[PDB]
């Protein structure tokens, strides 16, 4: 194959570092005949299953189960229908009957090196130490790609603690032998100082949610700071929709004067980045198949939608020892094309990035809605205020999408008539987006609350939603 | 000599792990006489000098101003007397007229792996790729001699972001082959997400500052989860006094059903477990005198003061290329002596840790008060609450010291009478501990703020004070 350091288990070497006119880390790898990939990652994927069937009691009754064995793993055909999808339901279960990790975790006890886990029944990461440098090198390899370099000032500004974002991005950040500097996030009186901090040490690069980009520039401008004087060349985000928000993607371009990069998958899927864009390669992400293996399913039979089709991301580790993932079910939507890359990449590319949730997803008579579809709506108007909510309610159908909306600050100053010019304004713009009826009630500027994390913009309370029905009804 | 690695620039071993049946990490270098390292310690500041002259102008200038070339260095006497101790102002002055790490960087700028620093103006660290290997090396050496071993749960709670204490505590962890448990601080609901994942999980050491461990227990009681129950057999910490006070360590290690552990100098001397008690000498904390060497000087000239003596720590790296500290005031108060040590080693001790910042000292009637003095005192009572202020002004001489004491929730359920008894009583023995005037005004149970990080008990606000004392005199 010729492909750099493809082994099982992976051993990258520490010292590697690409020549400086290189636009690729790993040129082979990242630019082979994709038929030439899917040939080593069909090999790769019988030695994953091999592993996960002598290492991973979960694995053997799952398969056992659903009729399967390695050895029937003969195609990429094969493994989408014969293997069966991991949920994460799944993993809980594990983790309860097997405590602390799981029956998946396959490394002993003695090789764990971190432990990280989820929030908001929570589970637990029990990462081993040679996937962590696995996971660094991926990371490192990635972040090449979005034109970041050794000696660059790399701001990691996500919370340092359960969440595995920030821990990838600092990973990645140490064997690109850049300056790390792990700001994190979470804490009151944070914002205010990294501000000063990003003024002082301009950095090259920046690391967050999206919603943490947007809530930043308004501290800045608050803090009489411009953000646009903090040398960033790039900011790359993972988390939650917005890096590939037609909308978003734009007002944080120009809010800081750099290119803003999507990546991010799950947690559980560390390296995460396994989905991510490139510096010419800009708009949504690539799927870095030779990492992790991508695919993007039909949540009916979980199998390949032909490219330019919508599904949902199933990912499989191939360089994971600990805890490896084969086939877990991310239950969220994408589109996905194979069409020529600007950077030159030979990978399946989701254009759009990745829309939300499934189960986040809301109907308003007979219309299937995603919260980002409001979000993108909304940050392509001029009025409006960087903040808004959608409140809902799953108990029963809904006629009309009920908004309140943040209008800015030069639209409150320019008076009453102004402020009902944007709020109609809004809700027959979201109206012309979705095709459904939509309610806006403005809320004072800057009066919801903002985020360093992910931006939870659905109020799906029964009681929430009647209270401003009725009251949107009176006025 | 038969010191382990000595070597400078240093270049630990990172596969190295002592035999199971140890106590010292490095043996020879932790017990050997005290006078062999010595000559050992003077042949490395010889080394550190030449190699802070040549690369350091900040250094260069100082040392030239005073009087002082590296080949005068002699002698631990001729350290003492002829090298010019730097404060903290100096570091600030350097890093404004040569941003952003000052003129004392030393390492070029493409060496530099890390970026942190201080708050509460602010000085930026930058430590190169060696320098953090050192440290972890360092700190897992340190950690062994607290009792932890390889593959215990470690949890790391204290703030990832500028703090240097949770990444020296996590790069310790990491390097000892422990299971790093990075959970953090800093954001409001964690500490009730913590005590849940530290019952799950239950660790063999946790990280943090004393005043966490306190709030923590708190929380865990609230959440009716017993602090007992999390399997921890040592609490180790750095940031402020505690773990070397009395009443302190007594009611963590009672809450906890742990040993604890005390351990910490300053953030610019990470290594900063230079200063660290070990399992059998476990109060107090040892001068790890070959991997900084600690001085205890009388403040009026910077040289050292006898064994039995109070004095200030001054600083000296031995194992540092990017930003190296020789002689760095603290700034703090402490007494050391040098008497056998149950564990063995041959270092100065810290017998009762260090008091507190000189700066953070006040005066009642002509007699010096230092915070931890009052914090002490109070913990020592079975009727005290948990949390107090300090309420003092710095503009005008103070005749009596004003407390904010809160009463225990069972001494408040008890009645009017029963919390008139416990205000008199703390009110005298704070009186009979300091030997001054002490006003108690005691406040309603659990309503004064805990925290995850530092306690700033002391109020010096000027109207503060005035309004307090003219409420406890109509009282
Ligand atoms: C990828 C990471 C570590 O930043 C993360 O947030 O992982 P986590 O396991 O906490 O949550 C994963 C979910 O966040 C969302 N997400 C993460 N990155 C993106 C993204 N780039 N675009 C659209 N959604 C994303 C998806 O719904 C995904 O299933
Ligand atoms: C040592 C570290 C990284 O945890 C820390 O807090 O360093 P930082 O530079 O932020 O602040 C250092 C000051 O905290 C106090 N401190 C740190 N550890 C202790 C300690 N163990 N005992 C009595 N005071 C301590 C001293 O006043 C010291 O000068």
């Amino acid at each position: 194959s010729g492909m750099e350091e493809w082994n099982f288990p992976v051993e990258y070497d520490e010292n590697y570092l690409p020549p400086a006119d290189s636009r690729y880390w790993f040129p082979r790898r990242e630019t082979m005949p994709a038929a030439e990939r899917d040939k080593a990652i069909l090999g790769r994927l019988q030695q994953v299953c091999q592993y996960a069937w002598e290492h991973a009691p979960f694995y053997r009754r799952k398969w056992e189960e659903a009729g399967f064995q390695p050895s029937q793993l003969k195609s990429l055909e094969d493994f989408e229908a014969r293997v069966p999808v991991v949920k994460k339901t799944d993993l809980r279960e594990s983790q309860a009957a097997h405590p602390p990790f799981g029956d998946y975790v396959c490394v002993p006890n003695s090789e764990i090196f971190h432990v990280h886990g989820t929030s908001g029944r929570p589970t637990a990461f029990g990462i081993g130490r040679a996937d962590w440098r696995a996971i660094a090198n991926a990371h490192a390899r990635i972040m090449w790609g979005m034109g970041i370099r050794p000696g660059d000032l790399v701001c990691v500004a996500a919370v340092f603690s359960l969440y595995m974002g920030s821990w990838g991005a600092l990973a990645g950040a140490e064997r690109l032998r850049a300056k790390a500097f792990p700001f994190g996030a979470g804490a009151p009186g944070m914002s205010a100082r990294l501000v000063q901090w990003l003024d002082t040490m301009k950095p090259a690069a920046f690391y967050g949610t999206p919603s943490y980009a947007i809530h930043l520039a308004e501290v800045a401008r608050e803090e009489k700071l411009n953000p646009r004087n903090f040398g960033l060349k790039c900011l790359f985000f993972s988390g939650e929709p917005g890096a590939s928000v037609p909308g978003v993607k734009d007002r944080i371009e120009e809010a800081y004067g750099a290119k803003v990069y999507d990546c991010g998958s799950m947690a559980e899927m560390s390296p995460f980045m396994n989905v991510a864009g490139t510096e010419q390669s800009n708009d949504g992400m690539l799927c870095w198949q030779d990492i992790i293996y991508t695919e993007v399913c039909d949540p009916a039979n979980m199998r390949r939608v032909p490219y330019g089709q919508r599904g949902t991301p199933v990912y499989t580790h191939l360089e994971r020892t600990s805890q490896p993932m084969i086939r877990l079910l991310s239950g969220d939507l994408t589109l996905w094309t194979n069409d020529e890359n600007p950077c030159g990449r030979t990978y399946p590319r989701l254009p759009q990035g990745i829309f939300g949730r499934i189960d986040d997803m809301f109907t308003i008579r007979g219309e299937n809605i995603y919260p980002s579809e409001i979000d993108a709506a909304l940050n392509q108007m001029s009025g409006y205020g960087g903040e808004h909510r959608i409140v809902i309610t799953r108990e029963s159908a809904m006629d009309e999408l009920l908004l309140r909306v943040e209008p800015s600050e030069s639209v409150h100053a320019a008076g009453a008539a102004a402020l009902e010019t944007f709020r109609t304004e809004a809700s027959h713009r979201v109206q012309t987006v979705l095709g459904v009826r939509a309610k806006v009630e403005l809320v004072a500027p800057n009066s919801i609350a903002r985020t360093d994390f992910k931006a939870r913009r659905v109020i799906d309370d029964r009681e929430v939603f009647r209270a401003l029905n009725q009251q949107l009804q009176s006025s």
